[PDB]
């Protein structure tokens, strides 16, 4: 059940938080999924911190 965790982000590129619904990504890591509702911008968490990661710069890994 909330098998969501088998979906993964890749960060392609490195971002830079803009805005506090966003988030801080450094380039290589992969992230942790919470919501894909999105196609622009999905919502991923960081460590400690959560937020919305630019579908531009990070990509999903089937």
């Amino acid at each position: 059940m909330d098998e969501t965790g088998k979906e993964l982000v890749l960060a392609l590129y490195d971002y830079q938080e803009k805005s506090p619904r966003e988030v801080t990504m450094k380039k290589g890591d992969i992230l942790t999924l919470l919501n894909s509702t999105n196609k622009d911008w999905w919502k991923v968490e960081v460590n400690d911190r959560q937020g919305f990661v630019p579908a531009a710069y990070v990509k999903k890994l089937d």
